[PDB]
């Protein structure tokens, strides 16, 4: 819980608690996000937003995520303690980008990385807008100068054009809802949420015998709290491989886009 | 997350967590129940567990038939908690698990819980009533002279609960468990029942009250493949009946009550 010695990124502990696991009796998907969520909500707070700055809360302009991408190579056991590093970065104009490390604390070892690409738009009418200079100043000073990159990769997988799942999608899980566990401080639908609901199509077949190690997600439009979800999954491929969709179960209004791999346990 | 001096309950702090808190930027009643589980699962470990030595053998388990939560504060983001658990001995009928929460700064108690758990057999789900050698074996980890977070003699803990007759005023539908909902042993969590009752408990009356106090039984476990209905009724400060029921057949799986106050 303390920004590092040059005070351009966060760290912080966590030990898994026992709610936390699942089946394997290891960190579920969820918890981990939850996790990154956490640090990035703090590291926020430690250098003064709320992540509005001064010149965002003026032109009514929030943050809103638009891509994620999480990759995990062990999940931490119940009692495990895993320590996250996260720092923030500007993408010129096209909006900002969130990073993560996870670590082992014992060990050293990095056992997931995730990164974020996020948008700027007007709390109110939605529109998505390019960030300005003003703003652009206020967040740089937070900001590491020199590009680090959680995914450096030439050619990664968290900058890939995902394709929409065209019908009958091979799986799908229908009727889904948020409740108020679900919802945040501003009575929004939680960025976690859409994580789960992405996964809730995957059959529980491949999830007993197969272990998620990456998971890029679009995110389109946001799930109203009276909204209600359709969950659709498709094996596209040692290694599985899905395609996503997640839209409003009456109008077929997508949501969400994503892709997931899995490896044998 | 240690036992205290005696050995006979367990302390444990939490700050709590940006995604833990509700509209009003503070922890919502299901962060704070798991919060509850969290130290009791560490006080259960701590102590060698939470099934024991014989109840292992005999292929048989805790499992929860009612709970009682009282909230008078609920912690904001940032804000450390401190839990205090402990468990005890109801002769052959179970075993409780009492909590106490504190604030850490002040030292004032911000809320307190007690639960009451059977014994059943894992796969016959038949309630057996408990024997003199596991008891043996629990008793030298609970206080010998009884310690009761509600001590209040026939209080709102041990009252029993009536059943909502239809019509139910307010009403939530095809409420279903995602993985998350799930635990370890891939059952569905104890929290996700009180979440689920408090589903058909209207947004007004959340945007105006706070839950002060909320009893639940766990008549029957809801399965994965499961779907549920929430029904509420006001009684009445307001007073809620509460009924959890399968989709289909109607089949009651809980029961409990409400009380909110004004804010
Ligand atoms: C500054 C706040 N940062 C975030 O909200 N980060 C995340 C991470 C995930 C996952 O969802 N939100
Ligand atoms: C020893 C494990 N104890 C529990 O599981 N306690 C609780 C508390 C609540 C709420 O649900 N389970």
């Amino acid at each position: 819980g303390s920004l590092t010695e040059d005070g351009l990124s966060y760290k912080e502990k966590f030990v898994v608690r026992s709610y936390e696991v699942g089946s394997n009796k290891t960190a579920t998907v969820e918890t981990i996000a939850n996790l990154l969520q956490e640090v990035g909500c703090n590291h926020a707070q430690s250098v003064g937003f709320s992540a509005t700055t001064t010149t965002m809360r003026k032109l009514h302009l929030i943050w809103v995520t638009a891509r994620m991408h999480i990759e995990i190579y062990k999940y931490p056991a119940w009692g495990d303690v895993v320590e996250i590093e996260t720092w923030c970065q500007s993408e010129g104009r096209i909006g900002t980008r969130r990073d993560w490390i996870l670590k082992d604390s014992v060990t050293g070892e990095v056992t997931g990385r995730a990164t974020s690409k996020w948008v700027m738009m007007n709390q109110d009418t939605r529109r998505l807008q390019k960030v300005s200079d003003d703003v652009r100043d206020e967040y740089l000073v937070f900001c590491p100068q020199e590009p680090r990159l959680a995914f450096p990769e030439e050619n990664n997988r968290s900058l890939k054009k995902i394709p929409k799942l065209e019908d009958p999608a091979q799986y799908s899980m229908i009727g889904l809802k948020p409740r108020r566990a679900d919802l945040d401080m501003n009575q929004h639908v939680n960025n976690v949420t859409y994580i789960g609901w992405v996964l809730e199509s995957i059959p529980q077949e491949i999830v007993d015998t197969h272990e998620l190690q990456v998971i890029t997600l679009d995110y389109r439009r946001e799930c109203q709290q009276d909204d209600v979800v359709d969950s659709l999954t498709t094996t596209t491929s040692n290694d599985s491989q899905f395609l996503h969709l997640l839209r409003l179960s009456g109008d077929g209004q997508e949501i969400n886009r994503g892709t997931t791999l899995w490896r044998k346990k």
